[PDB]
């Protein structure tokens, strides 16, 4: 119910880190589907060539329209419902919410820039969604879309812990409080009182106010 | 001349991404280079157990001192200035320019958080700075990490073409101009006539113009 159809020169990357632990345990289960499609197979070309230098000068190479266009009309013909999406710079910030709006369509199609980007008219003639994850330059679309989709599948019911995934829903808008497990001392630093007391009460109020000092000290903009 | 220390449990992710392209290469050139410390083998417990359940109560589970410690020590022992970094949601937004400061520390070590995070006592000892790549959750910090390394690698000299490394800096704070490559024509759609002319000056004029649009139309924030 949750398939993500990545589109790159690169296939032998995935799953990659999208394959272990929970995320890798719940892609066996079925409980997302991961198609990553070669766009190199879909060059009509003698040469096999999926980039070209761009028109107008200038350095570097571009990935062409016809062959990005036959992938992506493929993934159309599989999947004509999917929500085409372009890994790009020029894109909205990917976030928490993004992640979310994303997750009500039940598949999603990731593109994966390299050199240069893209030809343009491949964006306006799909309307491709573009999105960022931050405002740094990678080396290709591919990191981009590994964390798109570890940030949705993270929220697919039955992928992490029940327990977990509700308390970081909760958690949003607030900066996590400083946490503690065994052994009691390290280095000669020891875990506040408070957390050993068995206390509920005193430790969800101690917990809460952490988070409320750590997130105006830091990220005052989440109000 | 760049060295990049990543403390992980999942140390047969990487290179992953890392290893591919101009990065790959610029790896086995030696360019740059990464050190992959696998946190499990630094656990002293017969249990080999590097997580463990949190003190105070609460779902999940977090990275252990102990264990983190022994790792960090034997990074320090052998790279006693390294610039001491955790991927963590609740670090200093990841940009190019942090990515920039990152890069006058010539040796720098990227702890990978899992499960609900580490040991808080770990970040007040060690003084870590932490980074966040978006408003986002990931199951991991791997590819945080990985993130912030390629951003890094991408502007260590020689690793990618001199004229795109130019170009890719005298664009920041702008949006990318549309960009084409052949064929001329595609499911109907030409290239912007100005791009075939030859004609520099033009050229030049038209993409300045369109970045300068686009970048007030969905960045005005980058002024
Ligand atoms: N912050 C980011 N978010 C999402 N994708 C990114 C990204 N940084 C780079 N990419 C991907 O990496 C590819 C190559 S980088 C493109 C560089 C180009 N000079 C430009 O400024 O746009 C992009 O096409 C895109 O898919
Ligand atoms: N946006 C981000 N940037 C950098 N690291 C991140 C991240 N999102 C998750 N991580 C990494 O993934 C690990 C597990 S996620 C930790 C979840 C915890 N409830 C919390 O809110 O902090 C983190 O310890 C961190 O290393
Ligand atoms: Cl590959
Ligand atoms: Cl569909
Ligand atoms: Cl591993
Ligand atoms: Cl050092």
């Amino acid at each position: 119910s949750m398939i993500f159809n990545v589109l790159t020169i690169f296939p032998q990357m995935f799953p990659g880190p999208l394959g272990v632990s929970n995320l890798g345990s719940a892609l066996k289960k079925g409980l997302w589907t991961l198609n990553v499609f070669d766009i190199r197979a879909f060059a009509n070309n003698k040469h096999n060539t999926v980039d070209d230098t761009p028109y107008g000068g200038g350095p570097g190479m571009l990935l062409r329209a016809d062959v990005l266009g036959r992938c992506i009309d493929e993934v159309l013909s599989l999947h004509p419902n999917t929500k085409l999406m372009f890994t790009s710079p020029r894109g909205v910030s990917f976030t928490q919410d993004i992640a979310r709006q994303t997750m009500n369509f039940d598949n999603i199609t990731l593109l994966c820039g390299r050199f240069e980007g893209i030809d343009e008219r491949v964006v306006d003639f799909y309307k491709l969604q573009e999105v960022s994850i931050g405002d740094y330059v990678l080396s290709g679309g591919e990191l981009a879309a590994m964390v798109i989709i570890d940030t949705c599948v993270r929220m697919v019911p039955g992928v992490i812990g029940n327990a977990e995934s509700l308390k970081q829903e909760s958690m949003e808008g607030s900066l996590e409080y400083p946490q503690y497990t065994r052994p009691a001392s390290w280095k000669g630093m020891e875990v506040p009182e408070v957390l050993l007391t068995g206390n509920h009460g005193e430790i969800e109020k101690w917990r809460r106010n952490a988070s409320l000092s750590i997130t105006a000290a830091r990220r005052p903009d989440l109000l």
